[PDB]
């Protein structure tokens, strides 16, 4: 089945981009995980060494897999579907300048979307959904919220929270 066999996943941030302070990166990823966690029975916990379920890293060009990055612009990041090994992993192109505001390439926004893929979600045809295929940002980050479409998609796979 297109999903995880357990309801608890471990995650590890393998390396950090120099674009933002160490703490802003942690905060971005944590918030990203939290949005999915709020609408399902799933839980997460961090590891600092070893192989975790979701291995997050920042890389440039050819980085040991089938999909080399393309330099600044265009593809910003990609993730793999549920499963062991590389599956479930999320990679970010470091040729981008990652930020924590509304100016350029917001880490939280991209990560929230990439984590959606790590949990089994496909693309939505709804222009308002987090899982919509084309990149965009928001005027105000505090106004972020998943669309019902996003909710139904994740819940059809894992069910609602108790
Ligand atoms: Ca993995
Ligand atoms: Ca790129
Ligand atoms: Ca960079
Ligand atoms: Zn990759
Ligand atoms: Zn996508």
């Amino acid at each position: 089945i297109p999903k995880w066999r357990k309801t608890h996943l471990t995650y590890r941030i393998v390396n950090y981009t120099p674009d933002l302070p160490k703490d802003a990166v942690d905060s971005a990823v944590e918030k990203a995980l939290k949005v999915w966690e709020e609408v399902t029975p799933l839980t997460f916990s961090r590891l600092y060494e070893g192989e975790a379920d979701i291995m997050i890293s920042f890389a440039v060009r050819e980085h040991g897999d089938f999909y080399p990055f393309d330099g600044p612009g265009n593809v910003l990041a990609h993730a793999y579907a549920p499963g062991p090994g590389i599956n479930g992993d999320a990679h970010f192109d470091d040729d981008e300048q990652w930020t924590k505001d509304t100016t350029g390439t917001n880490l939280f926004l991209v990560a929230a979307h990439e984590i959606g893929h790590s949990l089994g979600l496909f693309h939505s045809a709804n222009t308002e959904a987090l899982m919509y295929p084309l990149y965009h940002s928001l005027t105000d980050l505090t106004r972020f919220r998943l669309s019902q479409d996003d909710i139904n998609g994740i819940q059809s796979l894992y069910g609602p929270p108790p």
